[PDB]
């Protein structure tokens, strides 16, 4: 019910972390479809987290930001990519 | 790094707040298009704000955390 | 195994279909509290048909899947 | 736009592969939780499939059908139960 505001900011940061296993779990979603659609994706995040960090005095590259959202260097990720989307596995790979 | 768990949260949180406002800002965008899309919209993160508020002891209701996520009642947002 | 892939589709359809008629009849529950436990809904399930139909090559409208899923329009199952 | 019979069925089926890939990686949601909420879960599926392929005239057992759905044994699965939810994840386990 009543709730501190150090609780609030944990309450945020922890659904923070569970959008961020779900990007990271349907990393079918291009982030130019989210971008398209939405007006963010996952660079958006990155970057919002750097202003933050940069905000409170953290220096941060785009890079680190990246790694942070991500959960490993983007470039592992991205080259990660070239792989058939959930509803073409589902329809071609398993019968 | 020389980053502490308490940075994170800060920098966690203030990216969560960020995005939350964005949403409200676009309110052209509608959940269904976001659930069909990315399979989560507003709803699932008013649903994983109250599950993360009740994995820490604390009991929240669907309304309670649609209203944090909405930045008002649900009902007033379906208008 | 002895099974073949064509007897698969048979049985995996069939199963497909009895739980859309098991969602038709059960028209209490509700596709948010679906949706907040499961992480699926009938709009879901209507995304998922309209992308396997793309996916086979058939374009299909959200309107078309979700007429498909619901046994009747959309708007007409809202009321 | 129009779709033959042979084609609604394999989208039937593709997309009741659609739903079997999700429940398997929401192995957190609880069958019980489903049967509570939703009349049905991952066993009413079982179930529903042996009756598909009894009526084919395939004979096969609650345990067989069940490795279908569940992708292993369900043995298997369900000792792989014990386990911190999502949202407790998220919480206590990054930071
Ligand atoms: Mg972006
Ligand atoms: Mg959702
Ligand atoms: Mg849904
Ligand atoms: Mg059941």
């Amino acid at each position: 019910s009543e709730i501190s505001p150090e609780q609030r900011t944990a309450f945020e940061a922890a659904v923070f972390r569970r959008l961020l296993e779900h990007l990271r779990e349907r990393s079918d979603v291009q982030n130019i479809d989210l971008m398209n659609l939405a007006g963010f994706c996952r660079n958006c995040l990155s970057n919002w987290y750097r202003e933050a960090a940069e905000a409170s005095g953290v220096p941060m590259s785009k890079e680190e930001s990246r790694e942070i959202v991500y959960g490993m260097p983007y470039e592992e990720w991205r080259t990660q990519n070239g792989e058939a989307s959930p509803e073409q596995k589902a329809a071609f790979e398993r019968n």
